[PDB]
């Protein structure tokens, strides 16, 4: 049972899918673990760091030859030749967005487990590879937002006068969105948040930040409708003038971002505000937004439209992504003795197997339990 | 007359501005005008806009140099030395110890000079100190530095992947920027350490629930070290500021103590314009040891927060005139028997006046 760690070869990935405590984690499995050189390197783990946890450091496409291949990002067309028949990948796949990707990797006999994939249930929380990224990308953004801001986020009084507090308004507040309001409020900003459903309301007002309400048959139809979406634009427009501060997180994967911050809306923004658009590898909730840059207005707003929140926490989201597949792993090796069982009765093995020696399991059906 | 003239900074790199649309308000209740060059705060992002909205005029050229007052950041350019008219007030940095042929250019205007770094260190001159307020500035963005570097979570959590633990922080020096850094390095949520040489710092570091760490001339030095070097294996991020008892900064975290440190960690030196509390720092620069360390050498904190630099020390600008200027009729006045005016006094209309008789 040897599971390798590849280097991660897409350009200016800095993550890695096991760090030092993951490989001891791996090896009470009852693993062996081959590390590729340098894999670690640019998330502060080096080569003799993954020795002294207890994994085997191999050079070139040797860890490629390994029962299970452990990866952030699916394989490259170059490092697919590399999968042997029988072997087991788990890495992010997005099958849904990628038919040219799934079938390369059918034609190779191997099995596939997409992070992405992970139902979203209560049980699969501590494998929730999607939520592990968001929550980092959200701490990382008001980290991003403070490099750029020109003032204090933090209210205080100085001999040389009274300090106000930042005003940071957050759009979403799924779990990046939370993750940014927690941030924003423990550096002491006035912190504001809109989502569209309700229910998170109280979760919103228990970390200190105001949950904004609109104006203003089914929940769908009204945030669909024509008069949501001008109360919710007004309401967006209105705290632009007002914020120094913007996060916006509204992303749905495999589809544009909605537009919810215009042109004219940030031109009437305070000269020095910062708005992170999380939402960027989808095109941006910002009309202004650069993916992959930061663009500064002609009013002198900075945009910051990075796609790698993630990958610029390194370390962090390397050992935590890395427990996600440990503990996917013991689902997967319930006796812990280096065999992967994968067994279809369970939900969650269900939902994340992608393909299975050689024909795809994707998509899984609707979750349905007596 | 009455007129206050803002120049456009024009040192490499300069992002303040020495007032803001904020601080001009304040400016015309003392009864002055004032002019700002155009693009003055640009960079500190305060639009000519900002400027004539707060009321005050908006001028292109050498203009800004036809007034009676000029407030600077940093010290008139030869070039611009030439521009000043005799009985102008000028109130920049100038740095007079550094600077003796700048103070006899200076003098040869015929100008009143006030320098910002001469403010006396006394408690009623705490609202004038510029120094001050640029230290505290250097001190939150240190850590807002150190926190753009770092890989892992400053912020302790709980997440379904596992505990992560709180980033721990060492701050060398609890003066004004050591004591910002401990602030800044609370907000995100760290465990903070900190050591002074003066123990009457002790009491405020532990009420920001930091500890004060202790020892176990030369005896001092070492101790002082070897609880450093102990430090060193355990933190994440050290940020150090030891600097201008009135010479180079002292090297107290040396080459070997940064060797030791888990790879990833950050070391910001505030200290690096006088060459730097770190062995490794490169003055303007940041540095990656062998072994993954950052050591950040910025010597421009305060030009990195400029809108929070500019604001604050346009407001030590604007309190020093309150004390020239206490009828409000645009008048400045300037009363030697005032200590804090006569140590920041270094040129009198043409006579060199630095340095101040001694004080206490
Ligand atoms: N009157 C007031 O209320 C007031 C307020 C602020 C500052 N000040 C004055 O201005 C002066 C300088 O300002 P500052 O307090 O920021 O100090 P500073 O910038 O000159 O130095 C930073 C701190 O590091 C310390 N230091 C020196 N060598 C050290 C070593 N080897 N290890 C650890 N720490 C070392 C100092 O004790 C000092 O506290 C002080 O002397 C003070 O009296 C006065």
């Amino acid at each position: 049972g040897r599971i390798g760690i590849p280097r991660e070869r897409l350009t200016n990935e800095t993550r890695v899918a096991a760090t030092p405590k993951t490989v001891e984690q791996l090896l009470k499995l009852g693993f062996t673990v081959a590390v590729e050189s340098g894999a670690g390197q640019l998330a502060s783990f080096d080569d003799k760091a993954f020795v002294q946890a207890g994994a085997e450091i191999v050079e070139g496409n040797s860890v490629w030859q390994s029962e299970i291949i452990l990866k952030v990002n699916a394989p490259l067309d170059d490092e697919i030749a590399l999968l042997n028949p029988g072997t087991t990948l788990v890495s992010f796949i997005w099958p849904a967005q990628n038919p040219e990707l799934m079938q390369k990797l059918a034609e190779r006999n191997v099995t596939v487990m997409a992070m992405d994939s992970v139902p979203r249930i209560s049980r699969a929380q501590s494998l929730d590879a999607l939520s592990s990224m968001a929550n980092i990308a959200g701490y990382r953004a008001i980290v991003e937002a403070a490099h750029e801001f020109g003032r204090f986020f933090t209210g205080q009084i100085t001999a040389a006068g009274k300090v106000p507090p930042a005003k940071v308004m957050v759009i979403g507040a799924g779990v990046a969105g939370l993750a940014a309001i927690g941030a924003a409020n423990s550096l002491g900003a006035i912190v504001r948040a809109f989502d569209t459903r309700p229910e998170v309301k109280e979760q919103v007002q228990s970390m200190g930040a105001e949950f904004l309400e609109l104006d203003f048959g089914d929940g769908y139809a009204k945030v669909m409708s024509d008069a949501f979406i001008k109360a919710e634009m007004e309401l967006f427009a209105a705290q632009a003038k007002e914020v120094d501060i913007i996060v916006t997180t509204a992303l749905i994967p495999g589809k544009p971002a909605p537009k919810l911050i215009t042109r004219e809306m940030v031109d009437s923004m305070k000269a020095g505000s910062v708005i992170v658009d999380l939402a960027a590898q989808n095109g941006g909730n910002c009309e202004y937004t650069v993916p992959g840059e930061i663009f500064t207005t002609e009013n002198g707003v900075k945009v910051i439209g990075y796609t790698d929140l993630p990958g610029r926490l390194p370390t962090q989201s390397s050992q935590l992504y890395g427990t996600n597949l440990v503990n996917l792993l013991k689902l997967l090796c319930k006796e812990k003795d280096g065999n992967i069982t994968v067994d279809f009765d369970d939900v969650v093995i269900r939902g994340v197997t992608v393909i299975r020696a050689g024909e795809i399991t994707w998509p899984a059906p609707p979750i349905q339990v007596s």
